[PDB]
């Protein structure tokens, strides 16, 4: 849509008030000019033909309950593109400023949200395994970077690469929750999973075991379930990240914590310098060695905690 930039209020699912920035023609739509090329969010209004329709409003306030998962997935965008730009001098998902488009309402007790290889797709829940996706600042961060990832390392959705995927998808998103200061922890999910039980969530990367997913490599699932284990396996992956980052000891292994700065910067140098389509855990160890190594010589602590994190989970 073409218009003028403005700014409107509303709550979000959790019920918390935020402003976001919308455009002005003849209705109000949720369409942040102010980013890149754009954040676009679509309502899907229950069905699963996509996008749907931009999100239109007449009177800059999104105060209905129907309102909420959009007001959330759109703000949500906007601080996760602010935290890759600010960050790591990365502009949207591609580099390039590509828009960033999401639907909200998608189908209808739908307990998932997804990067459809074009755009951000979250279901409302069930109501009781989740309330909408959307509400999740880690979930979002989640979707936004499986985008980044596909555009850079390329990880294929299976196997080992397909764990490093998703495992690179939960650090982002947990990292850019700590960013955004919104109650961060270490968890997955925590914010939109079963609305009755306090104190869950979906995964756990200071303790991925748990809920049953794998701390260390003699533990990976070797099945075909969720195309080899990638929500499973990443377990590893994430435990790793979390040592690195906090630092502790694991199976007798200790890892002194550089802090999660430094992780970030890690990270996404191996992500958009040396990881590939097909990279392995062992690849990923390697690339990030190397990646501290560039950024803080090979003799410092940075190099040194890397790689007694990927020995403690057994990773060689
Ligand atoms: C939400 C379900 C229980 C766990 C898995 C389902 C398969 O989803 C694949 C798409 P994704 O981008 O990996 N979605 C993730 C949503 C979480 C972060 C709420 C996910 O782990 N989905
Ligand atoms: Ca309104
Ligand atoms: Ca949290
Ligand atoms: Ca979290
Ligand atoms: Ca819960
Ligand atoms: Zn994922």
């Amino acid at each position: 849509i073409t218009g003028t930039s403005t700014v409107g209020v509303g709550r979000g699912v959790l019920g918390d008030q935020k402003n976001i920035n919308t455009t002005y023609s003849t209705y109000y739509y949720l369409q942040d000019n102010t980013r890149g090329d754009g954040i676009f969010t679509y309502d899907a209004k229950y069905r699963t033909t996509l996008p749907g329709s931009l999100w239109a409003d007449a009177d800059n306030q999104f105060f209905a309950s129907y309102d909420a998962p959009a007001v959330d997935a759109h703000y949500y965008a906007g601080v996760t593109y602010d935290y890759y730009k600010n960050v790591h001098n990365r502009l949207s998902y591609d580099g390039n400023n590509a828009a960033i488009r999401s639907s909200v309402h998608y189908s209808q007790g739908y307990n998932n949200a997804f990067w459809n290889g074009s755009e951000m797709v979250y279901g409302d829940g069930d109501g009781q395994t989740f309330i909408p996706l959307s509400g999740g600042i880690d979930v979002v961060a989640h979707e936004l970077t499986h985008a980044v990832t596909d555009y850079t390392a390329g990880l294929i959705y299976q196997n080992e690469s397909g764990a490093i995927n998703e495992a690179i998808s939960d650090i982002f998103g947990t990292l850019v929750e700590f960013y955004a200061n919104k109650n961060p922890d270490w968890e997955i999910g925590e914010d939109v999973y079963t609305p009755g039980i306090s104190g869950d969530s979906l995964r756990s990367m200071s303790d991925p075991a748990k809920y049953g997913d794998p701390d260390h490599y003699s533990k990976r699932y070797t099945g075909t379930q969720d195309n080899g284990g990638v929500h499973i396996n990443s377990g590893i992956i994430n435990k790793a990240a979390y040592l690195i980052s906090q630092g502790g000891t694991h199976y007798g292994v200790s890892v002194v914590g550089i802090g999660r700065d430094k992780l970030g910067k890690i990270f996404y140098r191996a992500l958009t310098q040396y990881l590939t389509p097909t990279s392995n855990f062992s690849q990923l160890r390697a690339a990030a060695v190397q990646s501290a190594t560039d950024l803080y010589g090979s003799t410092s602590q940075e190099v040194a905690s890397v790689k007694q994190a990927f020995d403690a989970v057994g990773v060689k």
